[PDB]
């Protein structure tokens, strides 16, 4: 009963926002939800009754994996910033603190009464599936743009 398909409303596996890095001048496509079951997508946004998208003050969680090392040095730093594009609006975030937590850390996947961007990734080649310790990049919204 999956013959019918939908494409227009916020749906998991669909591009809803784009992640752009100014310091590293790197860009990544962020799709609604983050299905780890399939390796089709690369980066997905956590979706839960507590997790929400960055459209104006909310808990934003990013999910990704680590492949190789290139600009990781500039990625992990409070001087780095994460720009998110949503609804033709650009949100400017800034790395506040970087640490590592377990994949079962709901404290980092809870709800936030403020616009905070948290990135959780890892899935190393050494470990198959959801690595035990995932890297966490915490960032807060400093500026926002709207066109």
């Amino acid at each position: 009963g999956s013959h019918m398909s939908s494409q227009t409303e916020h749906k998991e596996g669909e591009k809803v926002a784009m992640l752009n890095i100014p310091k590293l001048k790197k860009k990544f496509s962020i799709y609604w939800g983050a299905d780890d079951a399939t390796l089709k997508k690369g980066v997905g946004m956590f979706v839960s009754d507590v997790t929400t998208t960055p459209s104006g003050g909310g808990h934003t969680v990013l999910s990704g994996h680590r492949d190789t090392v290139f600009t990781d040095l500039g990625q992990l730093k409070e001087k780095d910033t994460l720009v998110l594009e949503y609804d033709n609006k650009t949100y400017t975030y800034e790395i506040q603190k970087i640490w590592i937590t377990h994949a079962d850390d709901r404290t980092v996947i809870i709800k936030k009464e403020e616009p905070i961007l948290t990135l959780t990734t890892c899935y190393p080649f050494d470990y198959i599936g959801d690595a035990p310790d995932r890297y966490i990049i915490e960032a807060k919204l400093t500026g926002s743009y709207s066109k």
